[PDB]
């Protein structure tokens, strides 16, 4: 039962006194703060509510809950004469705009004297929970005479002042508890999740959000699942899966379609404090970075990363694709426990051969890259991780495989690329093939560019981007799939160079990538990607030299009369940030006029990863990462990942 509620306060930084309705509610000095607002203004630092000592020399006696520019919700709890300063927050919490309108999120707070946390809730999530050796609720603050809605009274003075409307706040005098809130927070914003944390993956954590339309209609997504919190590595991660048969409207349930269960598929508290973020799932065989393309004939083909496990992609062996050329053949080697060398090949059916006597041994591995000895499984224990991080061997058994830590025989450790193709758009896929070493057989894999594959019409030739960090790989098929090849081409620095392609016209296509230069490169090739000019810069994105992935694609409807592609990339030197989405069009010429943009959410708000694809009712599909990913600050961060739809006219608009 609230002890004060109030609706539809609009302000404008002036704030409002409700110390007459709050003074002498609060028995325990324990409290539940419940508000839906929305900003009219994202700029500088607002509270949403403040209760404190107004009286001159005590501006550092406050509790509040506040909002800054980039969507970081968090409080303060903080006594002057004490000095005692509790702040929790996590970025990357609320939404700022959608499509020209201000967005109604709903935030809680909880402190709990008894746990001494401080508990905070965003749109159906608990963005963090702390507990505070300083633990301070309104009692323990002394002189406490003001409450205030929209702002902190410091000093007889308006601060933190809020610009939206509060349109409704409840005030608790007791904690709630978390499913309580959780409850409570629920909205519209929490509905845009495809993937949530601890759905059926068992992750709490994604990255590397993929979306493509089938020509059926369906609408499929990809996503690394992500298990020891968001690592690229090293980290325990699976490729899942879910797809919308409405245009986007309802989603399917995600499924797991590339995984290894040396490690199951479970959640993981992962630590965000400073102590405890860089910490790693050491051991874990890892599909990751995924490719989606569908051919002509409508089978799906589905690219991706393979790291055996403990195999950093920084100690990954890069002068050794982990194969043997015998009598022409191509054959995937393997070291046997206890020998140096690589003695042993992978050939027909399965058969493991030792390469010394050239003959077929008693061991097979399966199509999955299971081993076996006398057609019998072998097995290796299971791992599982506790909190201090332990990984231990969980008694279940698993089959023994080749990518793994306790492999009897194991591949080089190096990063490969496996495909699958599903006959039924996505609700089967065959076992995984392993790309031959289309670079050569002394240099690793390439890594993918991920997003989408294209089928260049003019020659059906299909196209799968990847890159080296000093090269593209382009690699491709003149056989509808049957065969892989590759034209690397050098770039003018180390670029990270993640990749996608347009089709322009027939025969001319563009590769849009990553940078080490701070602007996104675009190549054209005219004859469907066989040479490849110099590359040229857009001059209207500006991000910092790291770089980000990027999402364009291929439109199928005119626009102004004209062909057009759709491009998202955060837009930003201070870090990933600033979506936008541009539309350009196509001129006679081959030629870009790059004619529209939309920012996303305001310019300081969180935008990595994204991706886009065309649903069938010709209105964009945008999933993408809603905060920072390469920032230290905002790792191992739930529930971040949106999935929202654009219609042309929306995307004309900024
Ligand atoms: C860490 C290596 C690579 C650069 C070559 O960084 C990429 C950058 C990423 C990023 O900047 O967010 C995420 C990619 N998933 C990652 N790829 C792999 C294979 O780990």
């Amino acid at each position: 039962t609230p002890v004060l509620e109030k609706n539809n306060v609009t302000l404008t930084g002036g704030g409002e006194n409700v110390t007459k309705e709050l003074k002498d509610k609060f028995t325990s000095g324990d409290f539940t703060v419940v508000i839906k607002y929305n900003q009219s203004s994202e700029k500088g630092l607002q509270a949403l509510f403040g209760i404190s000592n107004s009286k001159p020399g005590q501006q550092n006696s406050y509790v509040d809950v506040f909002l800054r520019d980039n969507g970081e919700l968090g409080m303060e709890a903080r006594d002057t004469s004490s000095n005692k300063n509790n702040l929790v927050s996590r970025p990357a919490s609320v939404w700022g705009k959608y499509k020209q309108e201000a967005v109604t999120n709903t935030v809680a707070v909880v402190a709990d004297s008894v746990k001494k946390t401080y508990s905070l809730y965003a749109n159906g999530t608990k963005v963090v929970e702390k507990k505070v050796d300083n633990f301070l609720n309104i009692k323990d603050i002394k002189g406490i005479d003001y409450y205030m809605l929209g702002g902190v009274k410091r000093a007889g003075k308006t601060a933190f002042g809020f610009n939206g409307t509060l349109e409704n706040i409840k005030f608790f005098n007791s904690a709630l508890d978390e499913e309580t809130v959780k409850k409570m927070t629920t909205n519209a914003v929490t509905g845009h999740l495809i993937y949530t944390a601890n759905d059926t993956t068992g992750s709490n954590y994604f990255r590397i959000p993929v979306l493509y339309t089938f020509s059926n209609g369906r609408v499929f997504s990809s996503i690394d699942a992500r298990y020891g919190g968001t690592h690229d590595f090293l980290n325990k991660i699976n490729i899942a899966t879910s797809y919308s048969d409405d245009n986007g409207k309802t989603w399917t349930k995600p499924k797991l379609t590339l995984a290894f269960d040396d490690f199951a598929p479970v959640p993981l508290e992962w630590p965000r404090e400073v102590g405890g973020r860089d910490l790693q799932i050491s051991g874990g065989a890892t599909y990751i970075d995924s490719v989606i393309v569908e051919k002509k004939n409508k089978q799906v083909l589905m690219f991706a990363d393979v790291m055996p496990a403990g195999v950093s992609f920084r100690e990954a062996t890069r002068k050794d694709s982990g194969y043997k050329q015998i009598d022409g053949n191509y054959y995937l080697k393997l070291r046997k426990q206890g020998d140096t060398d690589y003695n042993y090949t992978i050939r027909e059916n399965g058969t493991v051969y030792d390469d010394r006597t050239n003959r077929p041994t008693e061991f097979s591995v399966d199509k999955n890259f299971g081993i076996k000895q006398n057609g019998n499984y072998l097995t290796v224990e299971q791992y599982s991780v506790s909190f201090k991080k332990t990984e231990y061997r969980n008694g279940t058994k698993v089959h023994m495989n080749i990518f793994y830590k306790d492999a009897l025989f194991k591949v080089v450790p190096t990063n490969y690329i496996a495909y699958i193709s599903s006959n039924d758009h996505g609700e089967s896929w065959s076992a995984p093939t392993l790309l031959p070493p289309i670079m050569g057989l002394n240099r690793n894999a390439p890594y993918l560019g991920p997003g989408r594959g294209i089928i260049e019409s003019s020659t059906g030739r299909i196209l799968i981007p990847s890159y080296t960090g000093k090269e593209s790989a382009f690699i491709y098929s003149d056989d509808n799939g049957a065969s892989w090849k590759v034209k690397v081409v050098p770039l003018p620095s180390s670029w990270s160079a993640e990749a996608q392609f347009v089709e322009l016209s027939p025969g001319v296509i563009q590769a849009y990538m990553r940078t080490n230069n701070g602007k996104i490169a675009y190549l054209t090739s005219k004859d469907a990607g066989t040479t490849w000019s110099a590359p040229e810069y857009l001059k209207f994105v500006s991000n910092p030299s790291y770089g980000t992935q990027l999402s364009i694609i291929n439109y199928s409807q005119l626009i102004d009369g004209k062909k057009a592609v759709i491009l998202s990339t955060p837009n930003s030197t201070n870090g990933r940030k600033h979506g936008q989405i541009w539309i350009g069009l196509i001129n006679d010429d081959n030629t870009i006029d790059w004619r529209y943009h939309h920012d996303v959410d305001y310019s300081n708000y969180g935008y990595s990863y994204s991706t886009l694809t065309e649903l069938p009712n010709h209105e964009i599909g945008l999933m993408f990462e809603k905060f920072d990913s390469w920032s230290r600050n905002e790792l191992h961060m739930k529930n971040v990942v949106p999935y929202i739809t654009f219609k042309i006219e929306d995307l004309k608009k900024n």
